[PDB]
């Protein structure tokens, strides 16, 4: 039933389209009858000034309004509705991709005492707590905790993205009684690349009533465009029923989502859920926007420093291996006497050393027969620098059999036939999520699981370079030995 | 300057490899002195032949950047005429022109050095940094720990301001070396080329400042009939202009680490040595990675502090909106909390012309000059808000009170009423005082200080006269908020 071509409006706010240069309402959201007590037929054709009874809005007239909008962007228009209640609205003007003038009106009130300053004071105090954390875990756990405190959502969670753009719920705070989603991985597909790239322009997604019935504009077709309006710019853009389904059968009544953007690419989300509907005012969205920026700034700081700590540990292995490789009469015998360090050098779980005729297996590797066949294959490939794959099963079909040990392989040709190999198993650390058994998280997880079949963790650049460093070091040692 | 005569620092060799045969099309002229074999001898030979090092199996076409990047670095060694057995670090890039280049820095041993020491100190540096309260303390630690890790006679931290003029924000040096801390240099002292180059080439090493630069022979690459672009080289010699600067500064070796945010150069870690001091591939790569994470924490600290301004400005906004409506006169509310009023736009003075009356707060010009100024503002017919970093530039009379109101932010009120904030010229926020008091340097104005820090400071000084600190976005919006509030207090004071 529900069409995918739904650029409609979440029903709590109004969208109006202003004709130029006359500044009359060319189209309006259909909920205007309820919200303004006046029908679309009544309002169609009226200038904004005449609708808002205070004539609050003073749009200085122009043939075209350009960047004058930026001035009007924080506007608090109000008009009397019922018993002279004088309902107020936060107003925000955009130019749609079609090039029309659009104004969005979210009803506002200052009933929430300490509405914005409070949030701001808690936010700085969050940032002090955050910066004083040692562990990155503790660090993440604090983000969600303090966001949830600040915001008051029934659930707040931190989503990061895999190197395949998949998902990983890396932190979470929720009611004791709610189901935990921590560790749940989900497919990249669950948030399509449009919605992602759209977070760059629209950094916050608010759905304060999930069950709210989306309303169109009337007339639906802009007169000038003879084409529908593009709500890409709107906060009130209604979300696609696909996702609402997901939320509904997850038990969600209101969402908030803060994008975490690095250098223009989406790093992760702060995804907030409420079981009850729950509105978030302009004021507090603006503050959330700014908070998420700085929160992410500290995220990327922590993430960066930790990933430099990997480079130290890999240097550590590199050094211990360079030492003991030259100590023991056979260099190979040095490597195999410190296998912890050898596997550690590329963050692998197994390895093989074919030097001349001999061949040594270390850690978790395939049976020697299957390995030998593999080496054979690699010399046929005639790899010049290095071979590495996150999914070996795809390129060497026979490796489907030992997917569980070597789905991932990195191999470096020491010589024409002498090679060094590192093996990774398919992702088995997914135990983090229950795996509990029709489009709901448990399904998404099962789908993600299907995708990661035959597939190891990705070979990080630092790991590869640290293996190349060992290869070149070995070659040089052998040359010196001959020269010796 | 423009001509960019592409020469080489003389300690290392640059070769240009023809493809697909990997023969040397061009070589640096120092090859005679360093390899004991002449350019005539070496030109045409494959690299493998010269350095007894595995010549890459002759590529199907050209060396893919995978093959090029896996090669980096490679240790090449050769015996040459006279028993000479010499080790080089080799490092391959392809030019913007596409041609392949290899640079050979003489090295001490054959086997790799993982810089474990450096890495252990770096790890420990980052723990120190994360535990720092003040941003100053924070910066001061960077330089200190870099200097420890690296062992330079001097390390300093340069941050660029909103026009890219330099500011030496931190520094660690030998006790009896001259301090450059607080020095501000004009953006010109690092030309926009060198800057835009740091985003692609993050590290600059000049281990011999006095070394005589050598060219390639032939100078003209046969494949381009064009001289060769060394932009991508480590061994690219720096322009004599800058070497002069270093020489007259007493430098024997320089290292520089770019600090890049969002693809724009934020600042430098500029390292100086009195003696020559080389930095190997290995240790550059470690430095490169260190500077990234160091900067990552810098931008984290910088960001959080600048959002602390947003909270404090919200705080002023709220207290001012409260007390403005409490006291019967809104003006009387503003003047009872002047700390908060100046604080709202991070200014040092303010003026309130409502109707007839006019109230000066903090540091402002004399009433006569202010009154003339208000007059001027009505003539401007300011629509939303007026703000300028240098008022003296557009209102000439303001040259007189430059030292109080070089910067002005004004919000007009109808009936000729106005709110003003004043900022002083930025000459007292920073007082490096490189010239001894009123040094009579002008006497004997032969530009003797040509290419000298002091000169740069005097140049920068000339640029920043008549000029306040820039009006930050947050500050303007906080003032607009007060404008809207005042308009809505005039409306509610209907009487
Ligand atoms: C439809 C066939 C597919 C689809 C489309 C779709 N998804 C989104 C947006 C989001 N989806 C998620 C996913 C999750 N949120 C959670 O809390 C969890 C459990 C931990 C998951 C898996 C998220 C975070 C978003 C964006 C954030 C938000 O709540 O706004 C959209 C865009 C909707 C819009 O217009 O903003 C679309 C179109 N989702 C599916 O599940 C199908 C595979
Ligand atoms: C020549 C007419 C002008 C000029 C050109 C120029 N400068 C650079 C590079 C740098 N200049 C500096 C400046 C300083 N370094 C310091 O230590 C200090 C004192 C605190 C100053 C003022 C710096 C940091 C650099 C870049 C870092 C480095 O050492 O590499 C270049 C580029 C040289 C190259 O090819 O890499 C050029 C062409 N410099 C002048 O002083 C003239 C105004």
């Amino acid at each position: 039933l529900a069409i995918h071509t739904a650029h409609l409006i979440q029903p709590h706010g109004l969208v109006v389209v202003l004709q130029e240069p006359d500044l009359t309402i060319s189209q309006i959201s259909a909920n205007c009858t309820g919200i303004l007590g006046r029908s679309p037929e009544d309002l169609l054709g009226r200038t904004l000034g005449e609708v808002f009874d205070s004539f609050q809005i003073d749009p200085i007239q122009s043939r075209l309004t350009a960047g004058q909008i930026s001035s009007l962007n924080p506007s608090k228009l109000w008009a009397r509705v019922m018993g002279d209640d004088f309902v107020i609205f936060d107003g925000v003007f955009h130019r749609n991709s079609d090039g029309l003038l659009v104004c969005e009106l979210e009803p506002a009130y200052t009933s929430d005492n300490l509405p914005f300053l409070g949030f701001y004071h808690m936010a700085r105090a969050a940032l002090n707590r955050l910066r004083q954390q040692a562990n990155l875990r503790d660090f993440y756990d604090v983000i969600v905790e303090e966001v949830r405190r600040m915001t008051g959502f029934d659930r707040v969670m931190l989503h990061r993205f895999d190197e395949n753009n998949h998902g990983d719920v890396i932190a979470e705070d929720k009611r004791d009684d709610m189901e935990p989603y921590l560790g749940l991985h989900y497919p990249e597909s669950d948030i399509p690349q449009p919605a992602r790239r759209l977070f760059i322009h629209n950094p916050i997604r608010v759905i304060p009533d999930v069950y709210g019935v989306a309303v169109p504009l009337t007339p639906a077709v802009n007169p000038s465009t003879n084409r529908a309006v593009d709500l890409t710019e709107s906060i009130l853009r209604s979300a696609y029923h696909c996702h609402l389904t997901y939320l509904k059968n997850m038990g969600v009544g209101a969402s908030l989502t803060i994008s975490l953007i690095k250098d223009g690419h989406l790093w992760g989300l702060i995804a907030c859920h409420h079981q009850t509907p729950k509105v978030i005012p302009f004021e507090l969205r603006k503050a959330c926007e700014f908070f998420g920026r700085v929160v992410f700034s500290n995220i990327s700081a922590q993430e960066d420093t930790e990933t430099f700590d990997y480079r130290v540990q890999l240097a550590e292995h590199e050094a211990v291996l360079l030492d003991k490789m030259t100590t023991a009469a056979d260099f190979v015998e040095g490597l195999t006497n410190h296998p912890d360090r050898l596997l550690g050098l590329t963050g692998s779980q197994g390895a093989a050393i074919c030097f001349g005729e001999k061949l040594i297996l270390v850690g978790e590797t395939p049976d020697e027969k299957a390995v030998q066949y593999l080496l054979q294959w690699l010399e046929n490939r005639e790899v010049q620098d290095v071979f590495f794959t996150s999914s070996l099963s795809q390129i060497y079909p026979d490796a489907v059999n030992f997917k569980s040990v070597a789905s991932g392989l990195l191999a470096i040709p020491i010589a024409r036939h002498n090679f060094l190999l590192w093996f990774r198993p398919e992702v088995l650390q997914t135990v983090n999520w229950g795996g509990d058994p029709e489009l709901h998280p448990r399904q998404s997880f099962d789908l993600w699981k299907e995708i990661v079949r035959l597939q190891s963790l990705p070979w990080q650049s630092v790991e590869i370079q640290s293996a190349l460093a060992l290869k070149k070091a070995i070659v040089n040692l052998i040359l010196r030995q001959a020269e010796e």
